[PDB]
């Protein structure tokens, strides 16, 4: 038999065709992922579509048709289990998509055959992908049956060449129908090959990204039967298990008369879950809903989004002042041009996104490599050399110019 394990991978899909992403995933799961029709599964999404799916292996079929996402391998004509390769995630296509983007191990990149290459969603999408540092990259070529062979091969030979100056020279080109299902194992074949799963240290300290919280207590909910408050989030290493000790950073915003600070928030791990399954402990890999102690209020309504989840005797700075190695981006994509990016200019507001959080700040000290930012809300640096994102707003619109290490 298969075994019933997390996904131990969270690979994001972005794309420019909307009709493309939510088939894209449906195509290697095989299930309509849009109106879930039980939400009775609590909350995990923050209004990213989410699906798992397990990733196996016929080794007697000629690949890529030997893959499978289930234990059967009749459609290769043998009787027999394939072999177990692993489950893995997806998390579907600012601060939320910076958020999803703190999850992500990998990505593809959906284009259109049937456009001229490359659109200007394409090319945002590609500048993200370099910023927020996923470079683990497959590029999807999508509705290539509505095209010829020579037209889809035509604007692969473009994409390579528009690759070949940049990091993503060697990103593999897959075309797919996502929607009529063609040529889907070589996709699943690509996810294999070049969205690897990364290393894990499972002696490194537990820390979780939460993405979201609510009180999943329904209307009419008798008092004595209620559950406490449940985070939902992401976690990035380590592992945690039911009835750890952890603790909420920041943690709650606490006003006495004329003050303002915020103070962890101590609770105790009730549950795990991976979709509609529990288990006993959490890995990285997949959106997991923690159980808490927590007084429902205190998560009611995502109030909790952008914290982190580590144990309680963790030691973790929380900073209102950080400084940030950073580099900036030549230029920025635009409506019509590209935008030349100013250098960094004190007393200028910038954004920044750390893990699952996002943060105003005012820049108190520029300097080529370095600068230092007063934050308008703290941030916990589990660790050092945090990658952050840096934002400016440019033509009324938030856009991100560049990205950093916090240095501790």
């Amino acid at each position: 038999a298969w075994p019933k394990v997390q996904p131990e991978v969270n690979i994001g899909v972005v794309g420019h065709v909307d009709h493309g992403k939510t088939t894209l995933v449906q195509a290697i799961t095989g299930i309509w992922t849009s109106k879930h029709s039980e939400e009775l599964k609590r909350g995990m999404t923050i209004k990213l579509g989410y699906a798992e799916t397990n990733i196996g292996v016929c080794e007697s079929c000629k690949k890529p048709e030997a893959y499978v996402t289930e234990p059967s391998c009749k459609s290769c004509g043998s009787d027999d289990e394939p072999k177990f390769l692993r489950r893995i995630s997806f998390i579907d296509a600012m601060a939320t998509m910076l958020s999803g983007a703190a999850l992500m191990d990998g990505a593809i990149l959906v284009v259109a055959a049937n456009e001229p290459f490359p659109q200007p969603q394409t090319r945002e999408h590609f500048v993200a992908l370099g910023i927020i540092g996923v470079k683990n990259l497959i590029i999807v070529q999508n509705k290539v049956d509505v095209v010829s062979k020579e037209e889809a091969l035509s604007q692969y030979r473009q994409i390579k060449q528009f690759t070949k100056g940049t990091w993503a020279e060697n990103v593999p080109i897959i075309p797919v129908s996502a929607l009529h299902k063609i040529n889907i194992d070589s996709l699943i074949e690509g996810i294999e090959e070049y969205i690897k799963t990364p290393y894990r240290d499972l002696s490194q300290k537990p820390v979780m990204l939460v993405i979201r919280s609510f009180d999943v207590n329904k209307p009419g909910t008798q008092f004595n039967e209620l559950k406490g408050g449940v985070i939902g989030g992401s976690i990035i290493q380590g592992l945690f298990k039911v009835d750890q000790e952890i603790k909420v950073l920041p943690g709650l915003r606490v006003e006495k008369q004329g003050k303002v600070s915020y103070e962890p928030i101590f609770t105790k791990i009730s549950s795990i879950r991976f979709g509609d399954e529990e288990f006993k402990e959490a890995k990285p890999g997949g959106l997991v809903a923690i159980g808490t102690y927590l007084d429902p209020s205190l998560t009611k309504a995502d109030n909790l989004l952008g914290s982190i989840i580590t144990l309680a005797d963790a030691e973790v700075p929380v900073l209102w002042n950080i400084r940030i190695k950073y580099n900036l981006l030549e230029r920025v994509v635009g409506a019509k041009e590209m935008l030349k990016v100013d250098p960094i200019r004190a007393k200028e507001t910038l954004m920044l996104s750390v893990g699952s959080s996002t943060t105003l700040g005012i820049v108190t000290s520029v300097k080529k490599d370095e600068i230092e930012v007063e934050l308008r809300r703290p941030v916990a640096v589990w660790s050092n050399n945090i990658r952050t994102v840096i934002s400016r707003q440019i033509a009324g619109r938030w856009r991100m110019i560049g990205w950093g290490l916090v240095e501790i």
